[PDB]
């Protein structure tokens, strides 16, 4: 029988951003931005938006989203927080955010609160929201601009350590978010933080760790549960630790830029320690896989351009990427760039993996992070699992001129025992009942599939590989008998303050007890415990905590099932095991089972 338990020690935001799904479908100025190298005028912002209310909107691409080139943008309100996104603007952002709100879409901005405009430190009559006593100009030290080095004069960074600070950046962050925000993309906190890029040299004057630290403790309290943030320039320090504490979304890859298949495949493919460790998303996604699932982190892949891809292939290739890893999908091409391109965008079954809140994992191969052996995941083969249990996979073939064939076979890597229906969703074709996903796929080509295994008597496997790791819990293969290509470990006493966990989404016809079994080995010794519960995506508690207990087994090679009753509401649960500190010994997870 089961007994009550604390609640886990957590170390991630946990937001109702990363808990409910993947990434958000939105629009961004960067067509237009970049390659003019300049602050989208105010017209084209308008006709972009009315091109997105009449063909994507409908597809659910119903955020527009500002983008960078803000030095520009001086005019503030009597706390300095900046009144629109460019000086020659003749509308602020709240005429924005309504003129959206007339076609049903809502305003993204591109902005880091620990930004003070010259101009608001030059008029001495603007003062910290609530803090009367602290001028704007008292915020900053003298000097000290954002990109100094490389000629940056008219932002200067925030000092955090004087009084208003912490109002300042709280206002700010609150200020977009009243304003009907509910995404804030939060750029350079690197070059803040340690003042220097690997693409370039020094840049500006060092912040440090901990002030980077506090200042996103601000920024997420701030933020709440109605504003996602995104952190688009995470040096991801310490496994990413501060981000994931404090962030829904971040980066994992270099710009965008000129785009095409060398920024989403090529540069390099090695790790680096600095900003940003992987050039290419394949390798950044991929790497950065373990931070991703519901509760943790959301992947940004950045910004889609499809026009500045050489095939239509290509151009699948981008998105099915992704749609794989959780990303955002972020559309960038412009109504004047998007050509005959919509349909990249606009292909309901790709978007349905989206939508059902598909995150997907690389093939694991191996315990070692990727950043130390790129042979330990695979970037080319992808599978995630939807939360009634069905399955999106998806294989890509990077060679630039051999055709490669690719395959998921789903007792070997995904660890069913049941095959599924698997139907090609951009061919639109039923493929019948199998045993794998396969496809020969020409240079630069990918195949993406929705996989729904059939229920016998309403079982449904998740398998703990492909689940949301967090706490320390991970991958491993080291002791054989799992189910699949591996099993979840990690799950013991340690050192830190977070306690490790695995959490699966999980989605139910009503409310009710159901019947739950857990495949586990448990070779300490003495009995294990686990804390289970099962929560609504506002991390509401629908069961538990309670202690599970796992009998001890001969070898680490013995593996058996537990069995449990858990109650879950109708609708999305998220069920996280973990070990606390009141738990007892460990074990290693290979799936759970959900007769529903
Ligand atoms: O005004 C800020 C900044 O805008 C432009 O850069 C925007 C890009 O910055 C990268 O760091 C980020 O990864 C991309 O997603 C952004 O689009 C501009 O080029 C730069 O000079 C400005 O200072
Ligand atoms: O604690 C459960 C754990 O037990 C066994 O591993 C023991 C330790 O092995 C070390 O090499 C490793 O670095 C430590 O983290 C482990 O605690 C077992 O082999 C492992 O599979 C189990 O998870």
């Amino acid at each position: 029988p089961v007994t009550a338990a604390p609640p886990l020690r957590l170390a991630s935001r946990n937001s109702v951003f990363t808990r409910s799904g993947a990434g958000p479908r939105y629009w961004n100025i960067y067509g237009y931005s970049f390659p003019h190298n300049a602050p989208i005028p105010e017209n084209e912002w308008k006709v972009n938006i009315d091109w997105l209310a009449g063909n994507f909107a409908d597809f659910g691409y119903d955020i527009a989203c500002t983008d960078g080139w803000i030095e520009g943008s001086s005019r503030t309100t009597g706390n300095g927080y900046i009144t629109s996104y460019n000086d020659s603007w003749q509308h602020d952002w709240a005429y924005w955010a309504n003129y959206l709100a007339a076609r049903k879409m809502k305003l993204g901005v591109y902005y880091n609160p620990l930004w003070v405009h010259r101009a608001a430190v030059e008029d001495a009559s603007k003062t910290v929201l609530g803090r009367p006593d602290v001028k704007i100009a008292d915020l900053v030290v003298p000097g000290d601009f954002f990109a100094r080095d490389i000629g940056g004069n008219q932002l200067y960074w925030l000092d955090v350590t004087k009084s208003g600070a912490k109002e300042y950046v709280q206002g700010y962050v609150r200020y977009f978010k009243d304003l009907g925000v509910p995404y804030l993309r939060i750029d350079f906190l690197s070059w803040y933080e340690d003042g220097r890029d690997a693409n370039i040299g020094q840049v500006n004057a060092p912040h440090g760790r901990a002030n980077y630290e506090l200042a996103l403790s601000w920024i997420n309290e701030a933020a709440g549960e109605d504003m996602e943030v995104s952190l688009v320039m995470p040096h991801m320090f310490q496994d990413g630790s501060a981000e994931l504490a404090n962030g829904d979304l971040v980066r994992i890859n270099a710009d965008a830029d000129k785009g095409g298949w060398d920024r989403l495949s090529g540069m390099r493919q090695n790790w680096q320690d600095a900003w940003p460790n992987w050039a290419n998303p394949f390798c950044g996604f991929t790497g950065w896989s373990h931070r991703n699932g519901r509760g943790q982190l959301i992947l940004d892949g950045d910004f889609m351009r499809a026009s500045t891809f050489a095939s239509d292939e290509e151009r699948k290739t981008m998105m099915n990427l992704m749609v794989a890893a959780g990303s955002p999908l972020a559309i960038a091409d412009t109504y004047q760039q998007i050509g005959n391109n919509a349909w990249v965008y606009t292909n309901k079954e790709v978007l349905q993996l989206n939508a059902d809140g598909l995150v997907g994992k690389p093939l694991y191969r191996s315990a070692t992070p990727f950043s130390k052996d790129p042979g330990s995941r695979d970037t080319e083969r992808w599978a995630g699992q939807l939360p009634d249990g069905s399955w999106g996979v998806a294989l890509f073939n990077r060679s630039d001129t051999e055709t490669v064939t690719k395959t998921i076979d789903f007792a070997k890597d995904l660890g069913l025992a049941t095959g599924g229906n698997v139907r090609d969703l951009w061919e639109h074709r039923n493929l019948g009942m199998d045993s794998r996903a396969t496809a020969a796929l020409a240079p630069h080509a990918s195949a993406i599939f929705r996989v729904t295994p059939p229920k016998m008597h309403g079982t449904t496997r998740y398998p703990a590989a492909f689940a949301a790791w967090g706490g320390g819990a991970g991958f491993n293969y080291n002791h054989p008998g799992y189910d699949g290509n591996g099993f979840v470990d990690g799950l013991q006493a340690g050192s830190g303050s977070a306690d490790p966990l695995v959490t699966f989404a999980v989605q139910v016809p009503h409310r009710g007890s159901y019947a739950i079994r857990y495949r586990y080995a448990n070779a300490t010794g003495d009995t294990s415990t686990m804390t289970v519960t099962a929560e609504k995506a506002d991390r509401s508690t629908v069961d538990g905590p309670v202690h599970v207990s796992f009998p001890g087994l001969a070898t680490w090679d013995t593996w058996g099932v537990a069995d449990g009753t858990i109650t879950l509401d109708a609708g999305l649960n998220l069920v996280t095991i973990g070990r606390g500190a009141t738990d007892k010994g460990a074990i290693n997870l290979n799936w759970i089972e959900l007769d529903m």
